[PDB]
């Protein structure tokens, strides 16, 4: 029954193997509280400021539900740039120093990488990064790792297929970052060659002793795997190489014909939203875990709000 | 003290004479709870997800106030299409399966007819239709019928003038649908000939034994009526027929000179917002019931939230 | 323990010397409630409708936090013009008469001057003006005067520099209005000649016996002053007179070199947001009171919500 060791929750590089495992146990407690028929009061009298610079329905409501299930209450904007309707302009650090006067914890989604760290360094109240523009999405990585542990029973000695746009994929890079803190983890990188995982992750996995292999055969890798983690491939990542897009039509898709060839105890994960890269008919299969994934988000974020505001 | 018989509240064709009368009694209880000076706890620990695809201030706040007066709490978006700011696209069924993880009941206003039914069929939690685009607006019909019963004392043996754009009028069609489940109901259809009520409603009233009559004399019908239910007539419904618009200038208007000729116990109803089709000076008359109409909305929706979440 | 004497909070000309001093004492109580570790229940079961016609993050959250810290709850729109997504148009008085059915107090920010008074005159529930377009911003004036009293210990016998666009400056005019209700107040008007304070304020101060002096030397006035109240000067207020803009570059700026020359017990005030007219390095100085200003906003508005809803 002590202080949470992190002052703020900003970057994947803040969490070790022990910290993670300890947070996952808290999230299992959080799930018990959510399941209960009496309203929790753990965060009674605490207010959360949801500072979003852009609408992001799913993750905003995830955090706001999380606060409410613990007894706390929310302030919300998805128009953080509009600080006053009558006097134009907005400074991140000015917004933080104004809003911390109104609230006990800020959950921020800025448009610009590096914003979450500046907020943390400016605020006298805890800050959680909900999406630092195209940079760190820490709570999404933690809820990916939690779902795996949740659905598989272990993180040590697992095989995980990361599929789709790996070059530009923010959640596959930080999932891959976090898994490498466990033992006997094998990672498959399943993508067309031109959206293939970047070297900074390849050479960090190799420094971590994580085994890693590349493929463009999804069928082949799906059969050997605990976890198929799926992301779309936007057409625009192909540029003028339509021949390569036409080569890639059909092959990086989770559909019935890929469920056919998978272990019965494997899962399909997908941070959502999805385009056509998982057909609707995969939903009926108890191995489609992407909606249970989203639900783990509520627990993980209950956990984080709880550690940051009242401690272990 | 049993389960509410409807799993979801989607379409007018779900409610019979008995169900309605039973819901109206609950809404009279709900009004007592709202009038009380202690905060109700009936829905303590329940969360409502207000999933609106477009801003709709009045009906959104109506439902959100309703939840709060019963002790419950709200999640709210009027930007449901924007599921993530970083990964584009949104699937109705995916949105429902994500958000039901965060909430206990969804109140949805989609842009497309048929959306409310799909949500109900996808969700493992009750769903209320707040506006299925240009289709069913069930809670608005129920609050129209409730106001009539509320202000008139009876639904059996009443005369109700439905006035304005009847061809394209969603609330006049479903008001008319619902009234036909009562006895000795006479309906007047008061409109220019080119926005005159469509045949599917005319031939269902005639199958229900509801007496119905058409007119373009508002003055004439107002004098024989319990209820004048008023809707605007957008100029654009006239197309190139401006001669017909100029013919219609002044005659489909509730003003002092129409109050002059009405029973003292008749009421002016109007789902709002209004353009110029009810002059401001009608507001002072105790027969203008359109604001008491809006207030009945709060009760009816308290009722629905209450039946759906904790039963009769 | 009596009724609050104001039915609504709309205009600076509603508050005398006694009323202000009494409100400031309440706001000091409100600060004690906010500092407490148990959740206040003073406004339990009261709902506030935040009716904003335009996003205005800082003042909206200020009021909403205020309601929550007292135990009350909020309804919120920053899209008040959009009354229904399906039937276009909105009438201020219709919006008020609909929304008062859902709520116990309305906090309104309209786009048009005179809107707050009409709302007050239409509503059967208290109304607070959060910003009547380019007209009265009463709670901002009250939180300016409160900060001065809060940070200086007195309002009688003080010197206050009002700096920036005084011609067009809404908060400097109403700050200046309110200060003139105290004794031995000297006001400096520090600006370029073409955005110099207007005659209606100059001749009311002179009718109040308030001493007032104009300058374009900030350095000179800063040294003699309790309070430097700073506002930006938009380039566009110069029109084609760029020569005058180039003359004004650098001289109406609060930076270290102006802190150097000020009393140790003087304060920098600025309603925010700020452009470049206060360098970031002024923030470290304990005399920069603009963030403590914003925090006083929470107290003052707690006070107002409390007087209006449950009395002294
Ligand atoms: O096909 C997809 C869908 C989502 N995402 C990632 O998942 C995140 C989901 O978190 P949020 O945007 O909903 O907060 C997005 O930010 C984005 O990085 C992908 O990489 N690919
Ligand atoms: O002059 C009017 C005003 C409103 N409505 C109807 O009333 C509904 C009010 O419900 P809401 O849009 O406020 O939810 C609208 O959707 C629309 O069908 C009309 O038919 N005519
Ligand atoms: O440089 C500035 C910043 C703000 N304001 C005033 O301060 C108010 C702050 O209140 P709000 O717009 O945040 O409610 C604005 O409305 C505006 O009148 C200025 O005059 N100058």
């Amino acid at each position: 029954p002590h202080m949470f060791e992190l002052s703020d929750v900003i970057e994947g590089k803040q969490f070790d193997r022990e910290m993670l495992s300890a947070i996952f146990d808290v999230a299992r407690e959080m799930e018990k509280i959510e399941k209960s028929s009496s309203q929790s009061e753990i965060l009674k009298g605490y207010l959360m400021a949801t500072l979003f610079y852009e609408p992001s329905t799913r993750t905003r409501l995830s955090f706001e539900s999380a606060m409410k299930r613990l007894g706390g209450e929310v302030l919300t904007t998805e128009n953080a740039r509009e600080a006053s309707s009558a006097a134009k302009g907005e400074t991140l650090e000015d917004t933080i120093r104004t809003v911390e006067g109104y609230s006990d914890i800020i959950v921020m989604r800025h448009f610009e990488s590096g914003a979450a760290r500046k907020a943390a360094a400016t605020a006298n109240i805890p800050v959680i990064n909900a999406g630092d523009g195209p940079g760190e999405h820490p709570t999404q990585a933690l809820l990916d790792v939690y779902t795996i542990q949740s659905e598989i029973g272990k993180l040590d000695g697992i095989s995980v297929a990361l599929v789709g746009d790996l070059a530009n994929g923010r959640t596959v890079r930080s999932l891959a970052y976090l898994l490498a803190k466990f033992k006997d983890v094998k990672i498959y990188f399943v993508s067309p060659e031109i959206v293939k995982m970047k070297d900074d992750i390849k050479d960090y996995l190799t420094s971590s002793g994580v085994e890693w292999e590349e493929s463009s055969d999804l069928m082949e890798v799906a059969s050997k795997c605990d976890v198929v983690y799926q992301t779309r491939i936007q057409r625009e990542r192909f540029g003028e190489r339509l021949d390569l897009y036409e080569a890639a039509r059909g092959k990086f898709i989770v559909d019935k014909d890929l469920l056919g060839v998978m272990q019965k105890k494997a899962i399909i994960m997908h941070p959502l939203p999805r385009l056509d890269e998982i057909t609707a008919d995969v939903d009926a299969d108890p191995r489609a875990a992407y909606f249970r994934q989203a639900k783990n988000g509520l627990f993980i974020r209950m956990a984080l709000l709880k550690l940051l505001l009242v401690g272990w």
